């Protein structure tokens, strides 16, 4: 079965943030119109007994301290007088302000994306789905203790952490975002059980600043996890083909020297040719140019291994839903075995609109390094296979 995470209290906090408003609403709302709610196994958001409860999940990865001022940069924006500015400096001291200031609901926005991320895991560890889809999370960027790319909770270190801990097991973290995976990178950078591979634009000036050359050296794990952080900068301007090229022989040879017992895919829909940050130059497209997004999933889901998929990035609200329907259809298609057939055509809906003023499913859009860097992987793969004692051909 293909688990998809959703309700109706999750949409309203998924879309009650300024810099997401209702993307999540259009995601959701474009998979129902095109008929793949029946084929798919509705995942319910985790919810707690308790205050406790809840601290005791989440203070798994982050600070008591930083949920606490996550908790009442809530209530103070609940209020309309000004924060003091002892309460200014407390939420500074966590990043809690530019990039990731407070809104009314700034606690509970936060915190549906860990319920959904950590019912998604449970579903995939006691076997009822093959593959779970979540993509109100994904939230890559955020720390222990500090907010960060517009991130307050780290979702997916906690789902990873569920699955590391699942038996009395070794995961495979993907992260397809333009940006570099830095907070889950960060979470398991000293543990060889979870192996993190981010694929994204590095420059100068650019968000976040890792996942590149820091005589200038990869750093790539410390302690245990030496040789289990791998990254893949880009240069901006790749397309589908290129993209698809550069990634495929290390997803291969991860998958055959690691043998993870889960992979988890981050899928920021920020690298779309379309997108506002107009970095890479990826599509949705589906041949019968093929998508980049759709070439590397296939790939994964082609291993058979339980599969956790993840939002993430994605400042185009209905070409990011365009493509995550896409997602949606070949996960049905891979793992079922039953053909979806798609109209190229959007479906009449709620947001139909939206999509103007073509309607079509494909995005508007017309169309050594690399190699240097396969031969830098393919060494640290087998430096991590020899420190890890693992047999690899
Ligand atoms: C304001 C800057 S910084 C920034 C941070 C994170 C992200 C993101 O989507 N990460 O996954 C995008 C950003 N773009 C900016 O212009
Ligand atoms: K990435
Ligand atoms: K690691
Ligand atoms: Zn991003």
């Amino acid at each position: 079965s293909v688990g998809i995470v959703y309700g109706d209290q999750y949409r309203q906090l998924c879309c009650s943030s300024p810099k997401f408003g209702d993307r999540y609403a259009l995601v959701m709302d474009l998979i129902n119109a095109y008929k793949l709610i029946p084929e798919l196994s509705r995942v319910p958001p985790l919810q707690w007994d308790s205050p406790s409860r809840m601290y005791e999940a989440v203070t798994a990865f982050h600070s008591t301290e930083y949920v606490d001022a996550l908790k009442k940069l809530q209530m103070l924006h609940c209020e309309e007088k000004e924060l003091t500015a002892d309460d200014e400096l407390l939420m500074d001291s966590f990043s809690l302000n530019y990039d990731c200031p407070g809104f009314p609901s700034v606690f509970d926005y936060s915190l549906a994306a860990v319920q959904g991320s950590l019912a998604a895991a449970s579903a995939l560890i006691c076997r009822h789905c093959e593959v779970v889809i979540n993509w109100g999370g994904g939230w890559h960027h955020a720390k222990r203790s500090e907010a960060s790319g517009f991130c307050y909770l780290n979702d997916i270190v906690l789902a990873i952490h569920r699955l590391v801990s699942s038996t009395p097991t070794r995961v495979l973290y993907v992260d397809l975002d333009l940006h570099h995976g830095d907070g889950v990178e960060e979470a398991f950078w000293y543990s060889p059980r979870v192996v993190t591979f981010s694929v994204h634009h590095a420059s100068p000036g650019f968000f976040p600043g890792t996942g590149t050359w820091n005589l200038p050296i990869f750093l790539n794990g410390a302690g245990r996890g030496r040789f289990s952080a791998f990254n893949l900068p880009l240069e901006e301007g790749i397309n589908d083909l290129d993209w698809s090229n550069a990634i495929g022989p290390i997803l291969d040879s991860l998958n055959i020297v690691i043998q993870p017992s889960y992979v988890v895919v981050q899928c920021g829909a920020d690298c779309l040719a379309t997108d506002p940050h107009r970095i890479f130059r990826l599509t949705n497209f589906y041949p019968n140019s093929l998508s980049g997004y759709l070439y590397a999933i296939k790939k994964i889901l082609s291993w058979k291994v339980p599969t956790l998929i993840l939002g993430g990035g994605g400042y185009n609200f209905p070409d990011t839903a365009r493509l995550w329907t896409r997602v949606t259809a070949l996960t049905i298609e891979e793992v079922k075995g039953k053909k979806m057939t798609i109209s190229p055509e959007i479906p009449e809906h709620s947001y139909f609109s939206r999509y103007g003023p073509d309607f079509e499913l494909d995005i508007d859009y017309f169309p050594d390094s690399i190699q240097k860097h396969h031969r830098r992987i393919l060494e640290q793969l087998r430096n991590y296979a020899d420190l890890n004692k693992l047999i690899y051909d």
